[PDB]
């Protein structure tokens, strides 16, 4: 009996239509580092210019890094105000925590702030938020933050995602794709706020995992706003998200770690992760597509996770891309750095306004089916097959 | 065009019902602590047999505490191997992160086998995995170590969510409740493991809400099967999850804190939240149910957030309950203590239990209405709305 309410109640709460993008908002920490210039910053305040061969090591993986700048929160003035950060293995995870706790959910306010004046709602219309950042775990956490810097409703359904990995920038679009769909008027915020300052450490010689992130890592945050059933007045679809699918490739659980400890974050990183991904792609994107009758994957715009330029170059090769198609992906890495789950969004953005400067027939280069491929530790790859829209 | 195909996908992977919970299985830790036995435990292996003053205090909370028992992983055994647990502020974190880490997914891995061992079905037909921890974060974290722990599929949706709070009793369920309403077969498997090892301090009367603490919190792992259009054979519906709402009472951010630092988690808890909670509970169950004409606070069947006595009563006291309505989650604080998230779920397999035991017409107690309230740091109150099944 009461069976029929819940079944009426469930039926009117559906959407119509699909999840869409309806905005996309990006921000970063105001200080650049111009990668020719961070071998030099980076081995003198940390007190290591003896580190000869180490830091000809990190000279030339700065050079093959295809990053030309950076912004990070991690300034001189906060390396001298924190000389704990400049000793290997020192106690610091309570100074990093104190700078991460306030400038995650502001980072993240100035990304949304900009999703929310191109998107033109009021906040009121905020349903759902979903909150994900690579470190600062704290209680209550960065979602809540946000929701009083911003002042949404009290009533909306915030989600907290701290330190889930990379992927997650695909993860969280599915999960907004659902409560978008599974509730009509839904609007969902989703907002990546990633600081990377659990990562600076002292180079060491027995620590070498640590170049390698220290050459990529950048800050940034992006905002996304998720919603099916668009008023066709003011809201403006810039894609639809379509179909997402999760990985985690068997064995390959340590290829990348990082443990939050005193001292930090202590970070491993598989010289094999590009390598491995490279093996897996064709097989994920073929089975992503089963369902849409897609076969030529140069007919696909993409937004691939920088994680760095031997992944672009892996998923480019493996796929048998033009060497055009992650022009926008490697723009990103250039211009930001690797700025973990929010890349892809700078990435989508990025391939927006190039089609419109382009005067393109789509949001999507002109091409109506794309793929966002969101990469993380596990490994794990979500996969989510977007549909542009024409402008 | 390709929206034709688009919108025929989804509307095939939506389901017909709604979302139910299929199976519950809990576990605890190993050794038994009774609360008459704990203010001496608890200052000897801290080495503060001298507090005779704050002892008594302690010993009067916990005569106080309506907690009979709990089931703790902080042995004497941990506490020699790891002696900077027990002196005040001295760094050891790393030390708990290490317990946490194994802990954490192996306690989840019990809850979650006792609930797939009732729920019947193969590991495979799980699509979706959502962890929630209270504390242990890790890349990659507890869900890929349960997946690894379990035999799950690789391309099982994982989410990963480290101390959110605990409102993510009731939160957690309702992003099932999507995952499995826009997902026609998906099954979730939703598992709190909640280790309280990083509140765990030597007594101090500078810091008496940790004592409050250190007489509820007890470790505990729920698992819960959640799934739309069950096969109506051979998987059987607990209960109906038909409605969830939110509600982050404005100008409370305070009231419950929990900062992750070097000497583990710092905690305050004011004295003043069973007291809000009592205040904002007949709105919040009032707002929740409006779609479905329920004004009868008896009619219902209750789980709630066992955070502590005071809550209870104050629960109790402002829905105007019979003092027999309490009875599954008193129990559950008697013989497992404040369990965070997964406290809920004990309480729901109580429940059910008692009710296929006294013979009910329902598994709710008889009664069709029920009400579950997750209640954590923010303040933050999620109302989950469910509906009995016959029996």
């Amino acid at each position: 009996g009461s069976m029929a309410k819940v079944k009426n109640f469930l039926n009117a709460k559906r959407s119509k239509g699909p999840a869409s993008i309806l905005a996309i908002g990006t921000a970063n920490p105001p200080t650049c580092f111009n990668q020719s210039d961070y071998p030099d910053f980076y081995f003198r305040v940390t007190d290591c210019e003896h580190k000869t061969e180490l830091k000809d090591k990190f000279k030339r993986i700065c050079d093959r890094s295809a990053v030309k700048k950076r912004y990070l929160h991690v300034t001189e003035e906060v390396l001298k105000e924190n000389p704990s950060m400049r000793s290997y293995n020192a106690p610091s995870l309570d100074a990093r925590q104190a700078l991460l706790i306030e400038q995650v959910p502001k980072l993240g306010k100035e990304a949304a702030a900009k999703a929310i004046k191109e998107w033109g709602q009021p906040l009121s219309k905020i349903t759902h938020l979903v909150f994900s950042a690579m470190a600062g775990v704290d209680i209550p956490g960065a979602d809540l933050r946000l929701m009083n810097l911003l002042g949404l409703e009290p009533s909306v359904k915030r989600l907290m995602i701290y330190s889930q990995g990379c992927f997650i920038g695909g993860a969280a679009i599915r999960c907004a794709k659902d409560f978008a769909e599974n509730n009509a008027g839904a609007r969902v915020l989703v907002v990546f706020s990633d600081i990377m300052n659990m990562y600076f450490h002292e180079p060491q010689e027995a620590h070498l995992d640590i170049l390698v992130g220290q050459a990529v890592f950048g800050d940034g945050a992006a905002a996304v706003i998720v919603g099916a059933d668009p008023e066709v007045s003011i809201e403006r679809p810039l894609f639809h998200v379509v179909s997402s699918t999760q990985m985690s490739v068997p064995d390959t659980n340590k290829f990348i770690r990082a443990h939050v400890k005193e001292m930090g974050m202590e970070l491993y990183l598989s010289k094999d992760v590009p390598a491995t991904v490279g093996k897996n792609i064709e097989k994920l994107l073929v089975d992503a597509v089963s369902p849409f009758g897609i076969s030529d994957w140069n007919s696909l715009f993409y937004s691939v996770h920088p994680g760095g330029r031997a992944i672009l170059d892996q998923v480019e090769l493996n796929l048998g891309l033009g060497k055009e198609k992650l022009r926008a992906s490697r723009h990103v890495l250039s211009e930001y750095g690797n700025m973990g789950g929010s890349s892809v969004y700078f990435i989508l953005d990025e391939i927006r306004k190039k089609s419109m400067q382009e005067a393109k027939p789509t949001t999507g280069d002109g091409l109506e089916w794309g793929v966002l491929f969101a990469i993380g530790p596990g490994l794990t790859v979500e996969t989510v097959i977007l549909l542009s829209v024409p402008i």
